[PDB]
């Protein structure tokens, strides 16, 4: 029974290596990673791989790994797939811990924009969780943390993390992680998966996929939001992605909004992430 080596980048940046039979479905590898992580609330998470075009794809747990990675290396990342709108309702602290690690990467990467004060507050909770109570011994007037807090670090930000860290004395790691999440969950791009697209007129837009629904980021002055309930049907054809928006009370017919994606694979990927979010956040 021939087995393939799998390498998984974990949310703390470490590498997990295991073997699965070469015809294994994605669920097999995911179960091994989740067991390694002592993770029970697995429904929020998944594995990503980089395709032949170098795009992030979700590993479908129901299909063969080899029919997804195809010509590519069996190299994966462990990631949050469905960001819970209310992390306080997760049953386990260890779930909230992995969600914090993902969000720290979302922030450092610039995928999750954040004001100066929120960067410092989030950073202060991470430090409290990771190091415990503020200690002046490790912190002189010139201190710079090993922790990555932001896409661009400044001495002012490092100072503000320390000032807020001082206020968290006696906070336990679970407590600091919960505070981190109560702040992060409110950010306007929390849990938003962004896709480049063009509207029916050829104007460059971004489509965002999240728990609440679909966002079309057009102008800055113009952001259209379609709650999942308002979305009747999702479809793709060639390079195009279509949503069917319900009739408002007393209107005879649904409206169709069409988008042009860069290529057919980008359209299918957007379609699948929308279907999965629609299903997940219809049940939650
Ligand atoms: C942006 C926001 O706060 N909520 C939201 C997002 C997408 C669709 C409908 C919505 O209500």
């Amino acid at each position: 029974p021939k087995s393939m080596q799998c390498k998984v980048i974990l949310l703390d940046g470490s590498e997990y290596t295991c073997d699965v039979e070469k015809r294994s479905r994605g669920q097999v590898l995911f179960d091994k990673v989740c067991e390694h992580l002592n993770l029970l609330e697995k429904d929020y998470f998944g594995l990503t791989y980089r395709d032949a075009e170098n795009q992030k794809n979700w590993l479908d747990p129901a299909k063969e790994i080899k029919k997804q990675v195809r010509s590519g290396a069996w190299h994966f990342s462990f990631n949050v797939k469905f960001y819970p709108p209310d992390p306080a309702q997760l049953s386990e602290d260890i779930t909230r811990y992995y969600l914090c690690l993902q969000l720290r990467d979302d922030i450092v990467s610039g995928r999750l924009p954040c004001s100066f004060v929120t960067l410092a507050l989030l950073g202060s909770y991470t430090v409290q969780s990771e190091l415990g109570d503020y200690d002046p011994d490790e912190c002189g007037s010139d201190y710079i943390s090993e922790f990555r807090f932001a896409p661009n670090h400044t001495k002012e930000l490092e100072d503000k993390v320390i000032e807020l860290h001082k206020s968290h004395r006696g906070m336990t790691p679970a407590e600091a992680e919960m505070h981190f999440l109560e702040n992060a969950k409110k950010l306007s791009m929390y849990g938003v998966d962004l896709h480049h697209a063009k509207d029916s007129e050829g104007v460059e837009i971004m489509l965002g996929v999240c728990a609440s629904g679909l966002l079309i980021y057009r102008d800055r002055l113009r952001i259209n939001r379609f709650a999942w309930p308002k979305v009747l049907k999702i479809s793709y054809k060639r390079n195009n992605f279509y949503i069917k928006i319900r009739p408002g009370e007393f209107e005879q017919f649904e409206s169709t909004i069409g988008f042009k994606l860069p290529n057919h694979r980008a359209a299918k990927r957007l379609w699948k992430v929308c279907v999965e979010h629609h299903t997940f956040f219809r049940l939650l």
